[PDB]
């Protein structure tokens, strides 16, 4: 799967 | 809101 | 075009 | 994180 | 299927 | 335009 | 609702 | 950034 | 496949 | 138009 | 919820 | 990367 990084602050990974 | 990073070069933030 | 970065491991660029 | 709401009847949250 | 809601005003459903 | 409502917490509108 | 125009050939509207 | 076009009528740009 | 258009300037076609 | 498949159980088509 | 199938190789289900 | 399948008729793969 792919993990997209994003700022939510903290950096999080969005897994797909 | 989340900020996705992308190369446009410079790094920019895409606000959602 | 924009290049999104994602962890696939190694970091890859997704061109759009 | 964002939570999108959707009727699946019943309301569910789609977490991102 | 899922029904997403949006304000178009009136609330509408987007079916998927 | 459309406004999607999501929980960001607080309920916010994403305008498109 | 919004209509997106895309080539499918002919250029058609995708309704949302 | 990219600008996608959509029919709202007017033809608008959705900027990304 | 669908070809989405966007202004990048020049109009570009994104193939899907 | 494209048809994406998804398990909704039965397998259905999502038309775009 | 819908389950999209995708090749990651193995076939996996993406749940929404 | 992920490959989504779709009917375009032949079945095609969308690479990501
Ligand atoms: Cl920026
Ligand atoms: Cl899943
Ligand atoms: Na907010
Ligand atoms: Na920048």
């Amino acid at each position: 799967a792919l993990v997209f990084f994003a700022e939510d602050a903290a950096i999080i990974g969005l897994a797909v």
